DNA sequence: GAATCAGGTGTC
């Protein structure tokens, strides 16, 4: 309803949120969303179909070696800035989910604006949709893990099943959890058999490194 | 759905 007021001053206006930026696996997954013919039930008092039929829809994403390199902030923007390119009408101006974003669009960010505009209701949508559907081929691809259920989350069954199984390419390595876990062993294994660029590689040991110096400081 | 447990990171 918030989303009214800034379509009279600037016409075409976007919403933009973001899934998945509290993984140990997968990449973070933006969405984009210029909507019209309006809908109620997204902040009002199975509409997946109902913003696809009737809303421009524009998805990024950043690979988890990018969460890697860049880190969870700066992969998240560019995640977002994809969708606003993705997507098919150039709008005017955005409305950003959070706090601290600034995109290649002029726009405001909307602290729990999830819940408080309809477009950005509509992409926060969008997102956890398509990143369900995609942890779900991941369970097939690696059945080890039930990415399915926990969506690459921190659960007890996610966790048990990385030490139980084995650290996977498409896991956050820089990721605290994952992190505790890694052997240069492993990376160097992930290195030679081509399952993680020599940037993320080295990346990775300059931070297990400087893991174990906070821990000969706090020894000290 | 609202609470309440749990687990992640980022900027100021
Ligand atoms: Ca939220
Ligand atoms: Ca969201």
């Amino acid at each position: 309803g918030i989303d009214e007021l800034y379509k009279k001053e600037f016409g075409i206006v976007a919403g933009v949120d973001e899934a998945s930026r509290g993984c140990l696996a997968g990449p973070v997954v933006a969405a984009a969303v210029v909507l019209e013919k309006e809908i109620e039930g997204i902040n009002d008092s199975r509409l997946l179909d109902e913003i696809m039929e009737k809303a421009a829809v524009g998805i990024g994403i950043a690979s988890p070696e990018e969460i890697d390199l860049y880190n969870i902030f700066n992969a998240t923007k560019l995640a977002m800035n994809r969708a606003l390119e993705n997507l098919s009408v150039k709008p005017s101006f955005v409305l950003v989910d959070g706090k601290g974003i600034e995109l290649s669009v002029p726009g405001t960010c909307l602290v729990k604006g999830d819940q408080k505009s309809k477009l950005i209701g509509a992409a926060s949508i969008v997102a956890k949709v398509f990143r369900d559907r995609l942890m779900s081929e991941f369970h097939r691809m690696y059945p080890q893990f039930s990415f399915h259920k926990h969506k690459g989350y921190a659960t007890k069954e996610h966790l048990n099943e990385i030490r139980k199984n084995g650290v996977l390419p498409i896991h956050r390595l820089s990721f605290e959890p994952v992190l505790e876990l890694l052997t240069d062993d492993l990376l160097r294994e992930f290195f030679e058999k081509g399952l993680i660029s020599e940037n993320r590689f080295e990346r990775i040991l300059n931070l297990l490194g400087a893991r174990k110096s906070v821990v000969f400081r706090k020894e000290r």
